[PDB]
């Protein structure tokens, strides 16, 4: 299957997406209710504006690809009034890069996330998206570097 | 339909997306690995309490005023034989007087009886019991939902 | 046949129901999150414990005397190259001499050497060590299961 998903908790869900490469938590934050097939798909396609995001900066696949990586990490829904979600993502920059280098990735990044996530508007699935940037250093080289590490998600488990 | 998932061999959560309900199959005495046939037993007990709810009301219709019958954790004794204690949460409306209340826990228990096929060998040769724990809710609440994580606390 | 769960990137739950196994994989080194390959891997190693098990002794023959050997993790590591460390157990009679279990504990080790490729690359490239745990259990005793969950503390 190429997306795996399991409930740790009715409102905690672990998203395993092998074909493209990702992972995200599902949280249902401020109610605790449990995850329905609605937040999973809202869930999914905020995994896809992130992934698209980090298509329009520059594609992850290459090799020597020298960042940055653009990575989601956790939705956290809130659905107690009205229809709301917080995306998590890592921005993943290169240890070698210098200050304006780095204040221009992180401009661009949020500009591309600000438009695919639909931030501040009403989507597809009339939730109302907001976001929060985690900036990261690594070298991008290091056989110890994955964009996607356990570590960079224990904030969320 | 359903979402399964082993957080151990003996603890599972089952996730029914098209009826709504979330319950924990525990293989508690034994701590034996749940098996497929564990995992029927625990939807029809799912299934049981949910036709358990239907029959005291209608969950659906807005305006319900209750009460709820939730299941919570399907608990799996499979040692020398086939039994199973069977969690489930009776959520009344907090405006509700105490022989409104008592008068509900025992429609309520007399429907789950005959669903769950308390005391006697059922399909898959498990012997059911229940227990009930009473919660009182606004069910009218915005920050009300019978299935609320915190409910399954003492099952995870 | 098969349940798989993520319970986080790089610690993933493997029930397979047709076989009666239960693995925990782990990216331990890395933390990278498990990859289809990885999870591949982790039920060619199950495969691989399960055909040991046989050479030994049918272990569902009826009044099944043992030793039993179970897998329990997969521990990957991927950080320069691809290797595997398997976790496994040795169940033998309680009542077992030192000669039967010494035998026991070498036939498992020569087995295991072969089913799961040590020291050499496999068909998924990677280079697999084992690591064995010795038990002994009454086996008779309804209480005893080769995959109780007690015997997985170390790995969830």
């Amino acid at each position: 299957e190429s997306v795996n998903t399991s409930f740790l908790s009715p409102s905690l869900v672990t998203i395993r997406d092998f074909d493209n490469g990702q992972f995200a938590v599902l949280r249902i934050g401020r109610t605790g209710f449990p995850a329905d097939k609605g937040d999973i798909d809202l869930c999914l396609d905020k995994m896809k504006g992130v992934r698209d995001a980090q298509q329009s900066i520059g594609d992850d696949t290459e090799f020597g690809f020298k960042g940055p990586h653009i990575r989601i990490r956790c939705v956290d829904i809130d659905d107690k009034h009205t229809y709301n979600a917080m995306v998590y993502v890592d921005l993943i920059v290169g240890t070698g890069a210098s200050e304006v280098e780095r204040e221009t990735a992180e401009e661009l990044a949020k500009e591309k996330l600000r438009a695919a996530l639909q931030v501040d508007i009403a989507d597809e699935h009339s939730c109302v998206t907001q976001f929060e940037m985690k900036l990261r250093e690594e070298l991008l080289s290091s056989d110890s570097f994955h964009p996607d590490k356990d570590e960079y998600y224990k904030d969320f488990l």
